[PDB]
């Protein structure tokens, strides 16, 4: 199976992991530009905010 | 300007946003070397997995 910790794994693995958490259609590229990092690092930040918004909303909505 | 759906903002802004989402006192420069992205793009991915596990744990507790 996989390793016991996520310790210093390469850029291809952490890119595939955040894209798999968002259910991608086999995305990513070898581009490495300022635009490539901005798109990836905005996408992971957007997914944090999506889960926090949903968590905060459902905790009061299901309480009835 | 539009009142919703921020996109294509500079790398310093999205990096200060993911750092303060993880509880830092704001942020600074977004960097651009391979060592910078292997840190910040993994930290933001760890915060997705954290909040998914938190949301899942309270959902299965309050379905009763």
């Amino acid at each position: 199976g996989p390793g016991s910790y996520d310790a210093a794994l390469p850029i291809d693995e952490l890119s595939a992991l955040l894209r798999q958490e968002m259910g991608d259609d086999g995305g990513g590229s070898g581009g490495g530009s300022m635009q490539d990092i901005q798109q990836l690092l905005a996408k992971s930040l957007t997914e944090i905010k999506r889960l926090k918004a949903a968590n905060q909303a459902l905790e009061q909505a299901r309480r009835e």
